[PDB]
């Protein structure tokens, strides 16, 4: 029953794991809320309404994934990505759906479980983890503006409302909550198909990130990088500290060579740590309770020579 969160406590649960994205935490959260809605109506006309679908427009590195894995997350939906450019060839496009039905019984027997010890009845276990996801399921089709301009005529059953033969039985993908994220850099929403733009009500236009938008992905969210290698060290029993002006310094960093080549997002700085980290993770085990402190000199000594050089950082950071 998370269902039942209303769209401002939505907003409240994602920030804890995505900094910004306002425009999209709402837009996100008034289509879980019409899905509750939904079901609070009579039977002719919860099955005549059509979901409201979430087309996210913004490059990559701005969390337009994690905004949809940790929204189905926290309302216990089912969810599953799928890659629209493997579908150009040719196509099982209905694998999407039955990969949401695999998802669906590992989340409902995960909950039928702490609720090799299956006292759980398997059989209503599957039947309802099957209504789980045609009720309840949430598909995030990704790079979905390199399918417009023959693929998306064969996504259409699926938003549509069709029924899809999966090895636990057959679901009805009328009330699936669909997402579809691009950049759009080169076409855009008005060239898919006027079925999945009249399928798609809701658009959101995410927005790019700041040198100061990275010290918060760096530090703020629930379980954020460096949050990751503190308790990664901490099992070598070495504790590490990152002083405000060094995490600062490794935003700057990451804005900077984002700009240099190419603008991966948040993603950059995936490479940025471990690259700095690399004599600390190397020595860790023989450095036993020790406490190590990361400051701005450490992070230029390690990152500032290469950082410089442009044709050097398309390689190793």
């Amino acid at each position: 029953a998370g269902i039942r969160l209303t769209p401002k406590e939505i907003v409240s649960k994602l920030n804890e794991y995505i900094v910004g994205q306002n425009d999209a935490k709402r837009k996100v959260a008034i289509a879980l809320r019409n899905r509750y809605r939904r079901s609070l109506l009579d039977e002719e006309s919860k099955q005549e309404i059509s979901p409201k679908n979430i087309l996210m427009i913004g490059p990559t590195g701005v969390g337009k994934t994690e905004i949809a894995r940790r929204m189905a997350k926290v309302v216990g939906a089912p969810f599953i990505k799928v890659e629209a450019t493997k579908f150009t060839e040719l196509r099982d496009v209905e694998s999407m759906v039955r990969d949401l039905v695999d998802v669906s019984v590992r989340l409902v027997k995960a909950q039928k479980k702490s609720l090799a010890d299956e006292l759980i009845d398997q059989e209503s276990a599957n039947q309802e983890a099957l209504e789980l996801a045609e009720q309840m399921g949430i598909i995030f089709i990704d790079e979905i503006d390199k399918v417009a301009t023959g693929v998306q005529r064969d996504i259409l059953p699926i938003l549509e409302g069709s029924v899809i033969q999966t090895k636990y039985g057959t679901v009805n993908t009328e009330h699936m909550l669909f997402i579809g994220a691009g950049a759009f850099h080169v076409s855009k929403p008005s060239d898919l198909i006027p079925e999945l733009q009249g399928r798609f009500p809701i658009r959101v236009e995410l927005d790019s990130l700041s040198v100061e938008d990275f010290v918060r992905i760096l530090t703020e969210p629930k379980l954020s990088l460096i949050k990751q290698y503190e308790a990664l060290l901490q099992t070598e029993e070495v504790t590490v500290n990152f002083t405000d002006e060094a995490i600062t310094r490794l935003a700057e960093i990451a804005y900077q060579v984002n700009q240099d080549t190419d603008n991966i997002g948040a993603r950059r700085l995936h490479t940025i740590l471990e690259k700095m980290l690399e004599d600390l993770s190397f020595e860790a085990p023989s450095m036993p309770n020790a406490v190590v402190d990361i400051t701005p000199q450490y992070v230029d000594d390690k990152l500032k020579s290469i950082s410089t050089n442009k044709d050097l950082s398309a390689f190793i950071l």
